[PDB]
């Protein structure tokens, strides 16, 4: 059955919750992304209303066949009236097309929704400066002192580098990127630019990445592999048995492989700085772990919580397991009593 967490109190709305068959009591289904554990359950048989950003709608329209009589799309930074109700959308810094909604119910309580989110302090400066807000729900992904990662600026400097210099050295190697999901686009994107080449993928990722309104797409993409020495590929094949025979289908063009997987965060990060990252290599093929997160550090969810005050939060992320949530009730009192709200 659907979870507290995806329900909003006062209103008959839920966040994120497809899956569960006819919500009892649900007017209109509000989706903050396009990731599958987010919008799975929708098809082009779906008969309520969904509300979401113009990048969301484009995605449901085009890949999921939702009719377009359905999909409700909303302007962000703009106060708008769903169902009687005052809504704002946000953006989230996740990946393409993803929101936070502030909910402002009848009642005078203000509701922020998160859906996932990577915190910055440019969110401090935006509509959420306005007023209050009294119950947060929280992306909690890596609610925990442990992760750390750097910034995406640093992020990307280094995966730059790294693939000018080894195309520079060997102008036969061949760049490979991983990917599952939209997000982390600036990881090929970067990578391409500086190397004067397209990034060559599948027609489906081609036809994924056209819905996203990134200008100059046109310029940075392409469904020619031949003429690219960017390639994407899914993130299961990102492995050496999977490259060596990607390499083999590129007929001789290519001597060496560089890979790249950007993951979220993996224990190498506790110890190594991005500096000192480095490959695992077998033969003429090399692949980098790099990274490259779309969701908070425990110190920017820290620092956006101590700013905003909430009243109340509910976590939406690892509430499985009450050794989990105990962890995560504990940290949230730590924050309030050191900033003392
Ligand atoms: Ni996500």
């Amino acid at each position: 059955t659907c979870p507290f967490y995806k329900k909003i109190p006062g209103t008959g709305f839920t966040v994120d919750a497809f899956q569960y068959g006819v919500v009892e009591g649900c007017t209109a289904y509000f989706l903050t992304h396009f990731h599958s554990d987010h919008y799975a359950g929708l098809s082009k048989h779906f008969t309520f209303p969904v509300y979401c950003s113009e990048i969301t709608g484009n995605l449901l329209k085009n890949k999921l066949h939702v009719q377009e009589q359905y999909i409700h799309p909303l302007p962000l930074d703009t106060e708008c009236i769903v169902n009687g109700v005052k809504v704002v959308l946000l953006d989230a810094n996740h990946c393409p097309g993803a929101v936070m909604i502030l909910f402002y119910l009848p009642n005078g309580t203000v509701i922020l929704h998160t859906g996932d989110f990577r915190a910055d302090p440019s969110m401090e400066r935006s509509l959420l400066a306005d007023q209050k807000v009294h119950m947060l729900y929280l992306d909690t992904t890596y609610c925990s002192p442990e992760y750390t990662f750097p910034s995406q600026q640093e992020v990307i400097r280094f995966a730059i580098n790294t693939a000018f210099e080894a195309v520079t050295l060997n102008p036969h190697a061949l760049v490979v990127c991983g990917t599952y999901s939209i997000g982390k686009e600036k990881v090929f994107l970067a990578i391409a630019d500086v190397l004067g080449s397209k990034v060559g993928m599948s027609q489906e990722k081609y036809k994924t990445l056209q819905c996203l309104n990134i200008p100059e797409i046109n310029s940075l993409i392409t469904t020619d592999m031949c003429s690219s020495l960017v390639h994407l590929l899914p993130m299961m094949q990102i492995n050496f048995k999977g490259l060596q025979s990607h390499l083999k289908k590129c007929g001789g063009k290519y001597n060496q492989i560089l890979a790249f997987r950007p993951t979220g965060w993996t224990h190498s990060n506790k110890f190594t700085r991005i500096a000192d990252v480095i490959p695992q290599t077998k033969g003429n093929i090399s692949i980098y772990g790099i990274p490259y997160s779309e969701h908070s550090s425990y110190l920017e969810m820290k620092r956006f919580v101590q700013w905003l005050k909430p009243q109340k939060i509910i976590p939406t992320v690892n509430v499985g397991t009450w050794k989990s949530r105990s962890t995560m009730e504990k940290y949230f009192r730590e924050w309030k009593l050191e900033a003392g709200y």
